[PDB]
């Protein structure tokens, strides 16, 4: 019937997020929204008004006039799921302690931030584990296009033997439109009204958000417990761009061992990678019982990463 | 731990369904095949030897010795799950038999044939209801492409627009290569010799298989019970094809009803739908809350649709 949940981070994806549950209900399981933050204010109770909250963030740039000191303040309120909409942090402890204090108390998670997953993916899924909780994260790679609800739930039979995509909206948007001779600053503008740069530019440009996806990508495919240190990743740089060219994601295995890579490379008219528009991202999986499967997208926003949030909220609802 | 099935038909789908099943157990659910059949023989026994079958089948086109008279023959193990990969009826009135039986002797029912739902819904799902049991039917559209479970566990947060996608594999294969210049005899070869052609390939040729899909779709997406008689397709004509024309098949709903309808188009070069290769199949669906998603792959062969059913057999191994 209900599923309660707390929404830590309401920003390009976090308010669309609030948008579409606000949708669903209207429809009519129900999502009740129980707790909901942005960086300096809160609101905490049983039954929140979400429209209204949305509009007071439109017009004031704030959730609330109520002093938001951490999660701590969240946690009046039985919930059944918190939900991360957070920035990346440096390191990932922020986000493994959030976790933590979710699945400590009771709930479980559902994040589109990368940066718990891709430095803490040991601690976070021992508290995960020793607490009985699950955590998804259909958001955290290529944000609107689903990829892990797919391997959950569509390639039961298989193994994967590789992963190959577009995976890193800003970055690659970059390459293309500098390829077609644009100034740094008119793409960046762009990405930014489109809403897909990171809240840190820099992790976009130097390809740590695409390294971050990768090691999501690999401990999940291949149930390693990898971090940043162990994946290779490449940024942007001087250099002339080819029309062809594009930051490419490889999760494969070599000689015994599983590896991620993210790097330029210039694709073949024929690779399906090149069927990916300007806007879109995508990737193809190989499979041993399921052939190789092409999954893309038309538009990558930050409302289609709001979708898969709620898509995880949703299969969650069924556990 | 273990998931009991009961499988008819062991044909190019079949015989790969028992193939992956074996792979599977090898790897260690468990399947367990308590019944399996041909139309002329079958085998039934608490632990059935699946390579012994699948060596028997291959060498001397049988599963056994032993004459099988119809399903009733089947029915003296407990099994959970009936697996329907026979052959096409005109009708649909063999398959909701089948299902009904099954659903009445406390089975869920996986099926590739693509019959009974496109004739008999409303019979198959009151039977299905009276008996709380489930169907699922992901190879019954674009064999191994994943579609029904996309639209099951991927976008739970959306209302589907629109479906558009080349789903139909042996009509799309021979407008294509015929569009290339080879005679109708060269092209059914090869599809035969792929093992994608209908059992009835009449059924292909004249855009019956595309329309099965068609009325499978509609009422999958928009909740109706149409059948053949509602749907609109067109088969493959005298015409000299062009290097665009694919057959189409697309869900919709126009002036508040939906529609289903699959014709031969000229595809615009930057349409998704030309970046599906001479063997694959895929789609398009137009959501309100995910954007609009492309899943599509590079090779579809019966391989690859027993993936999909031995998908659904472990989706249902979960309830
Ligand atoms: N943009 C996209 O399409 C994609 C985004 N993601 C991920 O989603 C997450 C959110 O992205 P996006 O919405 O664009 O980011 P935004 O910067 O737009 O929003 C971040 C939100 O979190 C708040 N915030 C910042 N710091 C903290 C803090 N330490 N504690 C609590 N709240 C905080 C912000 O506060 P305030 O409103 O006060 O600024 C804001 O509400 C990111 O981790 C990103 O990588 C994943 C896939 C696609
Ligand atoms: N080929 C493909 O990639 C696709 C296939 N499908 C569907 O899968 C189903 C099977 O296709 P495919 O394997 O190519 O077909 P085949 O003709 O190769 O195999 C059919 C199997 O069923 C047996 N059979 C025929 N009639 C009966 C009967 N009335 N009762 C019990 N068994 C019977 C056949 O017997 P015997 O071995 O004695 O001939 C054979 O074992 C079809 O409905 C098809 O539309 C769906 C998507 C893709
Ligand atoms: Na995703
Ligand atoms: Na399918």
């Amino acid at each position: 019937k209900e599923i309660r949940i707390i929404l830590m981070g309401t920003g390009n994806v976090g308010l669309n997020v609030l948008r579409i549950i606000d949708a669903s209900n209207r429809r009519r399981f129900s999502i009740k929204v129980v707790g909901v933050s942005d960086s300096r204010s809160y609101a905490s109770g049983r039954n929140l008004d979400i429209s209204s909250i949305i509009s007071n963030k439109e017009k004031t740039g704030r959730i609330s006039d109520r002093a938001f000191s951490g999660p701590e303040d969240l946690m009046g309120e039985a919930a059944d799921l918190l939900v991360d909409c957070t920035p990346a942090s440096r390191d990932g402890v922020r986000e493994y302690s959030l976790y933590r204090m979710a699945f400590e108390s009771g709930m479980n998670v559902v994040t589109a931030n990368k940066s718990g997953l891709a430095n803490k993916w040991h601690d976070i899924m021992d508290s995960a584990n020793q607490n009985s909780k699950y955590i998804r994260y259909e958001a955290t790679v290529a944000g609107g296009v689903p990829l892990f609800s797919v391997l959950d739930y569509s390639i039961l039979p298989s193994k994967v033997k590789r992963f190959r995509g577009i995976v890193s909206s800003t970055i690659n948007y970059v390459i293309r439109n500098m390829a077609n001779g644009r100034s740094l600053r008119d793409v960046v503008d762009d990405a930014i009204k489109k809403g897909i740069a990171e809240s840190n530019p820099q992790d976009d440009l130097n390809g740590l958000d695409a390294a971050r996806k990768s090691v999501i990508l690999v401990n999940h495919i291949f149930g390693t417990e990898y971090t940043l240190n162990d994946v290779e990743y490449s940024g942007v740089d001087e250099r002339s761009y080819n029309a062809n060219d594009r930051l490419v994601t490889e999760v494969y295995v070599d000689d015994r061992r599983p590896v991620a890579v993210s790097r330029i490379i210039s694709l073949n008219k024929d690779d399906f990678l090149m069927s990916i528009g300007m806007d879109g991202l995508g990737y193809q999986i190989e499979t041993d019982s399921n052939g190789t499967v092409n999954v893309s997208d038309i538009y990558d926003g930050p409302y289609e990463t709001a979708g898969a949030v709620v898509n995880d909220i949703l299969l969650l609802s069924k556990v």
